[PDB]
């Protein structure tokens, strides 16, 4: 580690805010709930915010952060962004597999891309070389792009079979997830990780922290919005 | 790295004694079960003091040490300790879990807290302030308490449901997992690891060995004690 | 890290060569199967041979290499071995488990050692002296002794009561899996890691490139060979 924050700490600090924030409203909002499997999505989702929110605190204090040397230039790598996604973004897949009435194969299939996916994605952040941490970005985009093609095609596929209200559901969050999560990539490319500098550090942090709270909370924020709706994903009596 | 190790390597090598010796009677211990069920108590049980073995035996030789700088004085610290109860802590509340006949939503909340508070818990080990540690060390007792909360909560409640003998040894157990547990962040707090080092590292790291030998072999003999009082968790034949 | 790579790099690039063309080879060859079963194979098999090939990658590039310091010598370790092993390997079993039509304590019981196998073995490649690191190897060793019993034991066992195809399937995959991993902890003792170099680094990178491949891409091979044997692994309807 070894390297300083810098003014992007603001967004860092409203990230942590945020994030705090929508776990008590998460915590509060499931206050109640008997119903297990109205559950799994609380308690599924509240995991998903404090980790991220644990994280957002750790880059904003400066402990998320290193130094990383390429070509004779020391990048700034906000590492912890990657600790916090391994965790979160499998957790959200678990939401819409749970959501859209997925079985394991599925549901597997998602988590191992999605993990290879941010693997690849910190190799990518710490590889020694332009060439070799575009290769890697480009495996990372890749794996992306496989599990966007489960989502939209076996995933959908299964929500379809669910009731109307939470194929509606399901429609919203996924192509939130799609629209979202494609942006990730970009921000990277053109940010202080790819190298090139388009996007200055102070605004990549910004824009990733406008993203994250939206695939965290925004998302959580209209998964959990209707309790009934959510307890349609099953019928019987329990 | 490159920390030497110091006069607790005493307190190490008997708790890497310990461990080993609670391990092999374990396994003997565990010879000639087939019931599918006592069997996971063993197996469960059996992986907390082999891994706790290797850790200490890692610590012992000086694998698992490392000098970390903060304010201008540089503390030692063991984070073999950390990759330890990484493991070992969510499979000792699995025992509790399958023990008190919980289900998966609050074994899941559980296993969620307690992995949350070792890694908060190690960010404290590594943090670069007097003031990010102790910030650190708040979030992780935080989740202390908050996975304490469900042990005398929910958790309770559900070992009421369960035959009386199964209710009493899990009465027992979680008893000894509370007064145990809330000792450590007090350790850790006084020891090096807090930056006031008003308990000397010698005497933190003897402290650990009887809290870890406590909470594992202890835990695992009382535990393990009665095979058929452990065979209540289920009734049926199979 | 900050290691170069060396002559061996030949070795590393027919390694990622492999496991991707394996790896592309199971994609298409999983193409239709409807079975959720046939399918967990396909999915499992699939994610241990681009998980490989990743790591395989990361070694070529020189991302997956580093220098440890050992007795006034400095090894050169390539890590990325352990980073694949520690969830190709606990796979594989899983492969092998579910074929044997083994119960989740002895498919537990073999992803704990396995695991335990690779984490220490990891420590070993780190050890800073020739006794440390060969006394890891032995509990590394040890540990693989452990599983390799539960393969020709209970796991063997198990099989018996499966259809013959499947028993017959599962004997040929538990012999190689014995032959070629014992190969593993002898190339490593021989090779630059056990501090003796009677293997040189280039010879012991090929090795490891013979054993990755037919552990991996042969085992793929002839486990997913026939699509109606190994739908025998169940028999009724869904
Ligand atoms: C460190 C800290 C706070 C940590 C708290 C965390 C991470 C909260 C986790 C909350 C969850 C997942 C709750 C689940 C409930 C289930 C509760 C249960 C029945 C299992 O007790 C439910 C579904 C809403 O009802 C503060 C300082
Ligand atoms: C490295 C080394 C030793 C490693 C050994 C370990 C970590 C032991 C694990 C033991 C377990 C969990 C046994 C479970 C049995 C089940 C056995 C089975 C049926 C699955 O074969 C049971 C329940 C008692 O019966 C030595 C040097
Ligand atoms: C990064 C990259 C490629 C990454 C791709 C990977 C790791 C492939 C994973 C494949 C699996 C496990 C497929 C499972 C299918 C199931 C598919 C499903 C129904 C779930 O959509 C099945 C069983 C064959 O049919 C390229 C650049
Ligand atoms: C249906 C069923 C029973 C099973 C289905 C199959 C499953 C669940 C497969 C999961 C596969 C998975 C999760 C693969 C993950 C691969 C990730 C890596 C190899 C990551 C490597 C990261 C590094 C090497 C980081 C380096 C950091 C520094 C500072 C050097
Ligand atoms: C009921 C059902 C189907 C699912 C329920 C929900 C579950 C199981 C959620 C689990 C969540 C979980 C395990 C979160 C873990 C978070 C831990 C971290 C972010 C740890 C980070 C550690 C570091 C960053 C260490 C740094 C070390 C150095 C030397 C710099
Ligand atoms: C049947 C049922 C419900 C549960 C059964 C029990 C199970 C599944 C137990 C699993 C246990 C497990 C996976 C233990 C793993 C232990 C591995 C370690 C402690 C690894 C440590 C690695 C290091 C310390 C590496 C250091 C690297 C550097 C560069 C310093
Ligand atoms: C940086 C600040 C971040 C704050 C995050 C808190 C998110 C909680 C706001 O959710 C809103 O709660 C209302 C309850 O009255 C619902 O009616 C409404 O539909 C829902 O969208
Ligand atoms: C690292 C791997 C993690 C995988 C986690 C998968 C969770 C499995 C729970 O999902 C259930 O699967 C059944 C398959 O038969 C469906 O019928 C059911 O509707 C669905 O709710
Ligand atoms: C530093 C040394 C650590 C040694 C750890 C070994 C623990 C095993 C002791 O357990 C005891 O075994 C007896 C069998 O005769 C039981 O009757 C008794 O109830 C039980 O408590
Ligand atoms: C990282 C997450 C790990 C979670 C592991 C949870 C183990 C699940 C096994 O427990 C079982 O759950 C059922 C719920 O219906 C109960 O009815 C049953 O009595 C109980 O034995
Ligand atoms: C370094 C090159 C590595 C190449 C790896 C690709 C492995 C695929 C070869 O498998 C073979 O496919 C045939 C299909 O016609 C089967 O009939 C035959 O039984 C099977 O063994
Ligand atoms: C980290 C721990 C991972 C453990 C994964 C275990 C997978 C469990 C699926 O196996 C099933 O177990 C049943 C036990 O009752 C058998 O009856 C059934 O035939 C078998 O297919
Ligand atoms: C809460 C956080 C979420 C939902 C994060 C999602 C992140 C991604 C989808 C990231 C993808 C990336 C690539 C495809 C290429 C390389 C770099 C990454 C990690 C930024
Ligand atoms: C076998 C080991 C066991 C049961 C270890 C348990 C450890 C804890 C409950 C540790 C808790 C800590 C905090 C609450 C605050 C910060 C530091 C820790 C990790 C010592
Ligand atoms: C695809 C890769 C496979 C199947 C790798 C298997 C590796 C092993 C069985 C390794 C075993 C080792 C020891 C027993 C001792 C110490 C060092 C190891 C890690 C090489």
């Amino acid at each position: 580690m070894a390297a300083t924050v810098g003014p992007e700490s603001i967004w860092l600090w409203i990230g942590t805010i945020g994030m705090t924030l929508g776990t008590l409203y998460f915590v509060g909002r499931g206050r109640g709930v008997r119903d297990r499997k109205m559950q799994e999505f609380y308690i599924i989702t509240t995991f998903i915010t404090t980790i991220a929110a644990a994280m957002y605190f750790a880059m904003a204090t400066g402990f998320g952060v290193t130094e990383v040397v390429v070509g004779d230039e020391a990048l700034t790598i906000y590492w912890a962004r990657y600790a916090d996604w391994l965790f979160t973004t499998p957790l959200l897949l678990l939401d819409l597999g749970l959501l859209a009435g997925a079985n394991r194969n599925t549901i597997a299939t998602l988590i191992g891309l999605d993990v290879f996916m941010i693997g690849t994605g910190m190799i990518a952040a710490f590889a020694a070389t332009p060439g070799t941490r575009i290769a890697w970005w480009g495996i990372s985009t890749g794996a992306l792009l496989a599990l966007l093609y489960v989502l939209v095609g076996t995933l959908s596929k299964d929500a379809r079979g669910q009731s109307p209200e939470v194929a509606s559901l399901f429609g919203r969050l996924r192509n939130l997830v799609i629209v979202l999560w494609l942006l990730y990539p970009v921000v990277w490319i053109l940010g202080t990780e790819g190298t090139f500098g388009i996007l200055p550090l102070y605004w990549e942090t910004a824009a990733f922290m406008v993203l994250d709270l939206s695939a965290k909370v925004g998302f959580g924020v209209v998964l959990l919005r209707s309790r009934s709706v959510l307890r349609r994903v099953v019928t019987p009596t329990a």
